């Protein structure tokens, strides 16, 4: 609805993607595009090693160290890093007042699921190890990252872990089979593409913590959310759907040059602290 909006979609539009891209490619593109977004100078990043899985601690001034969202970057399985996602990262952090982890899980096609899941509930195991309250943290992730957000939850309740206090998605990919087909593909590596950790819309989700789900009208994700929303719900979740009219997939990472983005992560920051009490 704002003009910024229709200036996002065509940079989309701009950077054309007309030959189908390598991995190698796709990866140093995505790269070369977040060095190029500022990191505000009183973003504190510290590289760590979470428990065998490589992470980087986002702090702000206004962080409580004591709360943490462990942040699950998308990107299809297949593409994303520590420095693709500091932008949202750093954004996150100041709108909730925590500490956010971002984690380098593996990736395919290098690194088939269930890689991704081992990563993501070791480095969760690992905030634990570390004194880290479950009753202050969170997980949140967009896309691929919203899909193993609830993948990791429902692993660490099948393993008795204690679950967090709450879970973000953002646009989530769910449903594996329906461009992200050939990322789907990658992923599994042969596996069922309704494989309960890699496609969580098939996976039981009784006793998850709260979940916010932010999607956008005008992204093609849609019904990912509003199944999962469905899925949740019916499994006594007690599920927040927000559809966000007009809003394109992960419109929060336009967050610099966007209303509505910097608006989801006010949201975010909200629907967190709420939960921390
Ligand atoms: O969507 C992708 O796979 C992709 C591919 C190349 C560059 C950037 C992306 C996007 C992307 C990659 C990782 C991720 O976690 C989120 C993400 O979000 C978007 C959103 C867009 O509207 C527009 C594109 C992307
Ligand atoms: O959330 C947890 O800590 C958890 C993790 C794995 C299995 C069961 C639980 C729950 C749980 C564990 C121990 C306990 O003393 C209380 C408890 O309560 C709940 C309540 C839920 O809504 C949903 C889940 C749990």
């Amino acid at each position: 609805a704002s003009e910024a909006l229709t200036m996002i979609v065509n940079l989309l539009r701009s950077q054309r993607p007309l030959q189908e891209p390598t991995v190698e490619q796709m990866r140093a593109g995505l790269e070369a595009m977040a060095q190029m977004s500022p990191l505000p100078a009183d973003v504190e990043l510290t590289t760590v090693d979470a428990g065998g899985v490589p992470g980087a601690w986002v702090r702000v001034p206004e962080s409580d160290p004591d709360r943490v969202v462990l942040y699950l970057h998308g990107g299809g399985y297949v593409i994303g890093s520590i420095r693709t996602h500091r932008d949202l990262a750093q954004r996150i952090a100041r709108a909730a007042r925590c500490r956010v982890l971002l984690i380098d899980y593996r990736l395919a096609p290098e690194h088939p699921h269930p890689a991704a899941v081992e990563d993501s509930t070791r480095a969760y195991r690992w905030l634990l190890e570390t004194g880290s309250d479950p009753k202050r943290m969170a997980i949140a992730g967009d896309s691929a990252g919203g899909g193993l957000t609830v993948a990791t939850l429902v692993a660490l309740r099948d393993a008795g872990v204690p679950l967090p206090a709450a879970a973000v998605c953002l646009s989530p990919w769910v449903d594996l089979e329906g461009p992200l087909l050939r990322m789907a593909s990658m992923y599994l590596a042969g596996q069922d593409p309704r494989t309960p950790l890699a496609a969580p819309l098939y996976a039981d989700l009784r006793g998850l913590p709260p979940l916010l789900i932010q999607v956008g009208t005008a992204e093609t994700l849609l019904d990912d959310s509003v199944r999962l929303a469905e899925r949740a719900r019916a499994a006594g979740v007690q599920v927040t759907l927000e559809p966000w009219e007009d809003m394109i997939h992960v419109w929060q990472a336009f967050a610099a040059m966007l209303p509505e983005g910097q608006q989801a992560i006010e949201r975010i920051g909200e629907f967190l602290r709420q939960h921390w009490q």
